[PDB]
């Protein structure tokens, strides 16, 4: 490959990208042109390539390397969105380690994204605030800089997303006057407390070390704001006016460092509210609605409050171990259309990691590529081709990663058997009324097999599929094991009961142990160590609870127990097709109390 | 002579504890004394109330183990003495264990046995209320009352009609969620809630007892949740009373006479939301209270004060509201695996003085089970005997002798069960200090309670405690299981208490020798000890309690063990040059809390999830 008209930065950028795409031996004249977002015209080895914004160069490289795998080229793209971002969750225990950010950045550049974002509640370090990020693998000064300089190498912008009021639970739990006197109630900060605004200066001082001056201050919906220690200290007061007062301060502080802020639309007296509108850009986030009409309605409502407005679509990796690229696809197609129709200039793909961040960071590349293709092409013609160029796997192959979520009974958001079938108890299976083993067992077994095959097309992403394979395997047996223990018990089939206890549940422990190793592997590749411990604890307990099932059945079989109380209890519906959406661990694993004091 | 079939059937069953000699007594109730025994091998025994017979037996048996001429007269200070077992923090006392408790309470002189049930009794038509919690059936409750009444002990259920219903409210189904204000609190002024509260008293109406504790403690965001969104801002002490009136009228349809915890009055009417305050009763409340104070007993609860004065000042604040007042004292069994009978003794002495000085009619001794009910149900009998002693004699002269009668152990000995909490440099007057628990559940790689350990003094204390308990185990009788559990525990705590520091110190100094030994030898020894302890703990649990709830502790230790395996693995991988640094080991450890920041390093830390991990286990 000999490209003309390129720079030194572009060349070093393209050297790293060589580790992803295989460039052909061709003459290529690269030049910046406003003509279109991306353009390529050529034949017989010589091809002229153009881009408006420099980061489009790297997607153009992916488009070229693709076409020239077959044909000897007429390509033109007119991008819909001025900005296209992906936002990694780094506050739910999964802290994306620095080597994984780079890879991420690399992939994103080839994809067409202009922006990279990290969501960091307490998970960046702040001078003179030792409890903030304490043992949570918080990013340091230099770490955030390294990551941003790397995004700079591809002309991709970095944007930290933080929280200036609520969603700081990991921080506020620490019982020291320094932390506790910053608190309103639950996860929220004490509004009006000068010490709280000291910390908010802290937040910005640290972020000002960066080159970016774009930030998401957060300021999401926190229902008890003003209602806890605020009430004791100050009496009943107008909660809308309390919120504004706070937002006014935070924005003044940002302006001190010259930050231009964004915040979640959730919060949005009126003269207070119309004044602070001008200073900020609201993000309407929606990961659920399945129609263009429902989005167009919501856009219309946010346009009544403000037109300075970005959209936050979603790549579903916040429901346990297994993402949902299939659902993501469905909502992106519909959101893009509504974003387009409503002149939305900015789109943020969010990859939250609710309840422990157990889904792999890279599991959502399809969803990312989908949004990229929607933006530049307005359709999914080049999706798989460009995707296989970018990852070395077909997008249909890659999306089978979802399988542990794809029960046939099921399109609609967040049915997550991947997680609730895995952490459910054995002796006390409270999700049992939501299994159809007639349908679920053979589905899970087939997935294991499929995923096993795909592990082998998967390259340096194989670790993802190896984990899902092992998972699905566990679920095909585990989905009804407890039900089978009940049916055996209720028929006094001690023979079968023995088989399960003596042979089946220890296998399950091995399989689960096996799962833990692969998961631990996945985690340390992708993330810092910190947070993993939560997972240790949770499967430790699952495993020990498997030992209980074994021990309780043996004492019975040995005549040392008259009944077995657990199995006597009649299982109710866990919540209100049979499946459902249960995504809190402590509540899947037991009906006992584990958080109450 | 003088006895009945009931009483003679009761004294028969008490032979399982009290070793009766070959003599002969003559029984007669009399308003003369609480108890009187007089005679020189033929004796005249009396009681004011029928249950006091059974403490008079413990007495007769004790005094006639060294002498033959006896002359006793006891004049008890409280119309009623009660013990309340927490059956809502995962440990549901099983029926055979309840029978046992009742017997002992009867010997000790207790008038009243109580079960604290947030949701741990079955209501017809609330299938989720008690679901997988081991909630008592109708049969079971009837069986426990009937047995309490075999000895003439009043049974008094303790329930919740406002807050502390987490277990119940957990369930994401419409018929439950519709009942909810915020966190663990029910929605005042919603009728589905009053429908539920109707059934609570109905389910209880099957019993002979028409005496109830309705709860209403610790509902701090009451009125500030889904209530706020539908009703807006309302005076909260008014709202509490509104709710109170509703619930008493409901109790009245079945003829119950109610008690409630007193804290919320003060919290809602104080200026910094505190319990220990003289308060300004808003006028719309005063009027409301005036009515309702005639129909409900407020129970002042306090476990923490080393002085009669401080209790006194609190009683006097309650006199603003009402003079229909009971006291609640503490048998400390809610701070992990290990009770605190020493401390319980120390504060009972003060609270007795203050209760008498405030002419208190009833004392309730309470055995809460904060955060999983891991402490053993029978671990606090000394404290029960101590309260019994301070009620009937107003001193502790009989305590050792009577306790040895009733249990087969010397109270001095039984009280060593505390040893996991009694660090030497602790002054005896501070509540809640619970290394027993947090030294156990602290992570290896990330010991976040570490600036609170003093190995120099902690390792030996645990070591010599394991030996001490071991011996006491050997003499404890049918209570050996309690001390078998405590011994193994200290065995574990002796090494666990600084293993995280040591790992850390070697790694920072590059002592690969010591990383090696710990990972290969110490840690798997630790795991093995913990596996035993778990088996010992389960034995204890399944002796005292129903199976349900044990699963929370399975989960917790299972998780501890796995965290030990990590420490093994991560170190093995470092030693082999696969990793360039154990990042865990490079975090400068901070103080966990400055609650007791004070010349000792120990502290109070009684939440499993924040002990075991600085990560989120709980939030989204
Ligand atoms: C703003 C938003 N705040 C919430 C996030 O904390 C969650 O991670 C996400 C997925 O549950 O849903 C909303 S989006
Ligand atoms: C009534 C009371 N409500 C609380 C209980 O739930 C706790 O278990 C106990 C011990 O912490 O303290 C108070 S007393």
């Amino acid at each position: 490959v000999r490209f003309t008209g390129l720079s030194l930065k572009q060349t070093q950028a393209i050297e790293v990208l060589k580790g992803h795409i295989s460039l052909p031996d061709v003459e290529v004249a690269v030049t910046q042109s406003d003509q279109a977002s991306i353009s390529i015209e050529g034949e017989e080895g010589h091809y002229q390539l153009t881009y408006r914004k420099p980061h489009q160069l790297y997607r153009a490289l992916s488009l070229l390397v693709t076409v020239l795998a077959e044909a000897d080229v007429e390509i033109e793209e007119q991008a819909a969105y001025e900005d296209l971002a992906y936002m990694v969750d780094c506050s739910r225990n999964a802290v994306l380690n620095v080597a994984s950010a780079k890879q991420m950045i690399e992939i994103l550049a080839l994809m067409g994204y202009s922006t990279f974002e990290l969501y960091m509640e307490d998970t960046y370090q702040i001078e003179g605030q030792p409890y903030f990020g304490y043992f949570r693998g918080a990013y340091s000064a230099e770490e955030l800089q390294e990551i941003e300089a790397y995004a700079q190498q591809f002309d991709v912008t970095f944007v930290p997303c933080i929280q200036t009021l609520a969603h700081l639970s990991a921080f506020v739990k620490w019982g020291v006057k320094e932390v506790q006197e910053l608190r309103d109630v639950e996860d929220i900060l004490l509004i009006g407390e000068e010490k709280v605004y000291d910390l908010i200066d802290g937040m910005f001082a640290t972020l000002s070390k960066l080159k970016t001056r774009k930030v998401n201050i957060g300021m999401d919906e926190a229902h008890l704001v003003g209602l806890g220690r605020y009430l004791i200290l100050n009496g009943v007061v107008d909660r809308s006016l309390l919120m504004c007062q706070h937002l006014e301060r935070v924005l003044d502080i940002a302006d001190k460092y010259g930050f231009h802020c964004q915040m979640w639309s959730d919060m949005f007296t009126r003269v207070y509210l119309d004044r602070l509108k001008d200073r900020v850009t609201l993000v309407y986030w929606d990961y659920y609605q399945d129609s263009e009409e429902k989005y167009n309605r919501n856009f219309r409502n946010h346009h009544k409050i403000s037109h300075d407005l970005a959209f936050a679509g979603g790549a579903w990796k916040w429901i346990g171990f297994t993402p949902h690229n299939h659902f993501s696809r469905l909502v992106a197609i519909e959101a893009n259309k509504a974003c387009r129709a409503n002149q939305i200039k900015e789109v943020i793909v969010t990859g939250w990691g609710d309840n422990g961040g157990e889904t792999a960071q890279f599991s959502i590349l399809p969803s990312l590529q989908i949004w990229a293709e929607l933006s530049y092409r307005n359709d999914l013609d080049g999706l798989s081709a460009h995707f296989k160029t970018n990852t070395g796997l077909t997008v249909e192959d890659f999306m089978q990663i979802d399988l542990a979520n794809l029960l046939p009974d099921l399109n609609l958001s967040g049915i997550n058997p991947n997680r609730y079938v895995f952490y459910q108890d054995i002796l006390c299976p409270i999700l049992d009324q939501h299994m159809t083993p007639e349908q679920d067992k053979p589905h899970f077994a087939q997935a294991a097999e499929t995923l096993a095959n795909i592990k082998e097309k998967a390259g340096n992403y194989a670790y993802l599929f190896e984990t899902q394979a092992q998972l699905n395997a566990i679920l095909s047996s585990k989905v009804d094991v407890g039900r089978r223990i009940r049916q055996a018990y209720q028929a006094d089939d001690k023979e079968s009961l023995q088989q399960i206890a003596r042979q089946e549940l220890p296998e399950l422990r091995s399989q689960i142990e096996d799962f833990h190793a692969l998961f631990s592997h996945q985690w340390l590749k992708e993330n810092k160590v910190f947070g993993l411990d939560t997972v240790d604890i949770r499967m430790g307990g699952l495993l020990q609870r498997i030992k209980r099932a074994e021990s309780r059945i043996e004492v019975y079989l040995a005549g040392q127990l008259d009944r077995i109380d657990e199995l006597e209890v009649e299982i109710l519906p866990f919540t209100d097709f049979a499946a459902t959406t249960a995504n809190q661990w402590h509540t899947i694993a037991t009906a006992s109390t584990i958080y109450t004091t």
